[PDB]
RNA sequence: AUUCCGGUUGAUCCUGCCGGAGGCCACUGCUAUGGGGGUCCGACUAAGCCAUGCGAGUCAUGGGGCGCGCGCGCGCACCGG
């Protein structure tokens, strides 16, 4: 149904978009470590229908800028959201604006144009599961003065971290984790940013075939 | 739950302190139906001050006396252990 239904009106403007409009490219995996530049959210949009849900598109945060041309001071609106499915992919964006509306839709179409994919498993030392529940090993990121390490846990174990990782970690399809951090949190934008990038440097750790079994190692969606 | 939230600017990122939010102990405001268990109740200030009465005795299988009874027993103080 739906799916026809956004193909029909979507007319595309770059190779990427042709190919996964005509069905050479099908699954969502098929676009993603290859060199690929992704400039329309029709291409998510389509490969992936959950990032359409109203509860897969978190907005995270509000804020009132200000400039001056006194001359009298003018008002905008920077807003950050996240968006993804809850099973391996997750983005996310900023939006300028001079109303909010505005701003929102500029944020959540940055958000899908900014995917990437993870990786999870068990890795801690008190489940032992081969189950992908929580990340596979320990990942730290960095975003301006935040430090975020992000450390396995056990099932049943939700979510030891401040809110806005709580959300992106919901939507990346993580149910267990402990955290340390450094830095200002009160920084949402940059703290968001770097459990992102933690997130992502799940994919620049090397292993070995053993290790995919012994951790229940999971790229992208599960089963 | 190996956790964060507010505060310095016309707006921003930092440093850095104050505050919030949890637990235990003591005093206190308002209010209070019941049963059970426990190693709780002048320790922090005065190891400051007092009245009344109690908290350490026992032995007739160590000895003499006296009394109350019927050579047998019951009691009183005493010497002695
Ligand atoms: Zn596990």
């Amino acid at each position: 149904e739906i799916a026809q239904r956004v193909l029909e009106e979507w007319e595309p403007k770059t190779k990427l978009g042709r190919l996964v409009k005509e069905g050479q490219i099908t699954d969502i995996h098929e676009i993603f470590r290859k060199g690929y530049q992704i400039k329309e959210p029709e291409i998510v949009d389509v490969l992936l229908p959950e990032v359409n849900l109203r509860e897969n598109q978190e907005v995270l945060d509000i804020a009132l800028t200000v400039r001056m041309t006194d001359s009298g001071r003018r008002i905008r609106f920077r807003v950050l959201a996240a968006v993804g499915n809850r099973d391996g992919y997750v983005g996310l964006g900023i939006g300028h604006g001079r109303e909010v509306g505005i701003a929102i839709r500029k944020a959540i179409n940055y958000a899908k144009m900014n995917i990437i994919e993870i990786k999870r498993g068990c890795g801690s030392w008190e489940c032992r599961c081969r189950r992908p529940h929580s990340i596979p090993f320990a990942v730290e990121g960095k975003e301006g003065s935040v430090r975020v390490k992000l450390m396995p846990g056990p099932r049943g174990l939700g979510l030891v971290i401040g809110d806005v990782g709580k959300k992106i970690l919901t939507l990346a399809g993580v149910q267990d984790v402990w955290s340390q951090t450094l830095g200002e949190t009160r920084t949402t934008v940059n703290f968001a940013k770097a459990v992102f990038n933690a997130l992502y440097n799940t994919n620049r750790v090397a292993i070995k075939p053993e290790d995919i079994e012994r951790y229940g190692i999971v790229v992208g969606r599960a089963m």
